[PDB]
């Protein structure tokens, strides 16, 4: 009968489900693509210049008011005044460049620094009198006089935009408004709308800050919890949306990249500096052997390397995701009791201290449970074919367990394992080998009864029959 260990894997594999025919939060559930289509509903976009291979947009920081500032009412009907104008401070400029970069990392856009003034295709400036919210931008389908502008509220009472920094609202607002200048709309409001909306007014359930920085709804609405932090860079649905517009950037991080601790992506939102770090990011990577290093956290974590899946990293829930079309290969857990689930390719999963549950999935994985009593789960024989078997690089009999309880053959077929020394031609025969010389163990099982192993598991440590769970 299925074990608790296998149950935890199955549960997390289906956590944060999207696209179900069901009504989630009284709203239809959209897939990543349906969501992208919704975010792009206005059909606004920049046109790539003649002879340019990539869309090239320059940006500049306004030094004095422009036409729209002086005469807002000539463009936006109900804006009589914007208060006092002020230029972007040094911090706002540095942070604005990091947000711009986070967009160019995922699409084919090359941002050029036009400096101080009104010469850039995208301009940034501050205003002091709110017209409703804390900032605003114009999509690229407006007359040339307005195209590319984004404005941010700064005054004695509202200070969120004064010091943008990794993880805070000020930084997300920059990323959000720039999104607008690039062509992205809020995930909702167009068919109708009002003055005081709530998440109840969302078009689809995944319109929350866990899937799109363009949303205004808390991630809690969908089950995630970033504990006060805000994503500084584009999230799962934003990447998909911006990519339909300007294509996927296939030149980004093509080397062997590490995300989290010991990061080599010179990006603040992909790096963890201490155990107290609150990470919130969606991985976009175009190539190489990559690792999600979450070694520094002591909390119980759940990591899923499948694309489009979210993980509960460092104390937060559903804070780490992997974009569509991305293959991350390895993951390293921390000292807490973790759940690491791999994807279709060969993965290196390291549970570290604590009692972990490792699920390699398809491909020949290298599973390391590390200190503690770890469980290595399997739910399909093809996950460790005899042709391309897994390798348990640090098995410890009487401590670690190999979990086979969720296989169909056992849970439905009622197959019983008979430990033989040679395949005779009966289904259910298993040979537990072990060369004391190399200290290399082995487990082969013939499910089809044709005297040939269908499922195999290499080992480096001793595996007794009392270690295998069915
Ligand atoms: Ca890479
Ligand atoms: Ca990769
Ligand atoms: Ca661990
Ligand atoms: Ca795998
Ligand atoms: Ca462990
Ligand atoms: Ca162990
Ligand atoms: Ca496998
Ligand atoms: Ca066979
Ligand atoms: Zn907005």
């Amino acid at each position: 009968g299925r074990s608790d260990a296998y149950t935890q894997v199955d549960n997390f594999l289906h956590a944060y489900a999207r696209g179900g025919d069901e009504l989630v939060n009284g709203h239809p559930s959209y897939t990543v693509d349906q969501a992208a289509e919704q975010i792009l509903r206005e059909q606004a976009s920049w046109q790539k210049a003649p002879g340019d291979s990539v869309l090239t947009l320059s940006y500049s920081f306004l030094t004095k008011p422009n036409d729209f500032f002086n005469t807002p009412w000539k463009y936006v009907s109900d804006i009589y005044s914007l208060g006092k104008f002020s230029a972007f401070s040094a911090q706002q400029q540095a942070q604005a460049k990091l947000s711009l970069q986070s967009w160019s990392d995922v699409t084919n856009i090359h941002f050029v620094d036009a400096g101080q003034g009104d010469q850039g295709d995208l301009t940034f400036g501050n205003f002091s009198s709110s017209v409703g919210g804390a900032a605003f931008a114009f999509l690229p389908d407006v007359p040339d006089a307005l195209k590319g502008q984004s404005w941010y509220l700064i005054n004695s009472s509202y200070s969120a935009n004064v010091n943008p920094a990794n993880g805070n609202y000020g930084r997300q607002t920059l990323t959000h408004e720039i999104g607008h200048t690039l062509g992205l709309s809020h995930p909702g409001d167009y068919n109708a709308g009002e003055g005081d909306p709530t998440y109840a007014d969302a078009t689809y359930a995944e319109d929350t800050r866990a899937y799109s920085v363009m949303s205004y709804w808390e991630e809690q609405n969908t089950g995630q919890d970033f504990k006060g932090a805000y994503s500084s860079a584009p999230l799962l649905d934003d990447i998909a949306a911006i990519q339909k517009l300007y294509g996927a950037n296939l030149t980004t991080r093509t080397g062997d990249t590490v995300y989290g601790f010991n990061s080599n992506t010179e990006r603040d939102f992909y790096s963890a500096t201490s155990s107290s770090s609150k990470l919130v990011f969606s991985v976009w990577d175009a190539g190489g052997n990559d690792t999600l290093d979450f070694s520094g956290f002591s909390q119980n974590q759940k990591i899923n390397l499948n694309e489009k899946a979210l993980s509960d990293v460092g104390g937060l829930k559903g804070n780490v995701s992997i974009a569509a079309g991305v293959t991350v290969e390895n993951a390293i857990g921390g000292s807490g009791s973790d759940l690491l689930i791999g994807n279709d390719v060969a993965n290196v999963l390291k549970g570290g201290a604590g009692n972990d549950i490792l699920y390699g999935g398809l491909g020949a994985d290298q599973l390391w449970g590390g200190a503690g009593a770890d469980t290595f789960v399997y739910g399909d024989i093809a996950e460790s074919s005899a042709a391309a078997p897994d390798t348990l690089r640090d098995f410890v009999s009487g401590q670690d367990k190999i979990d086979l309880s969720g296989l169909d053959a056992f849970v439905n077929g009622g197959l019983v394992l008979q430990y033989v020394d040679a395949f005779a031609g009966k289904a259910g025969q298993a040979i537990l080998s072990y060369d004391a010389a190399s200290k290399a163990g082995s487990l082969a099982i013939d499910f089809s009864g044709d005297a040939h192993a269908d499922f195999a598991i290499n080992l480096i440590g001793q595996a007794t029959q009392a270690d295998i769970v069915v």
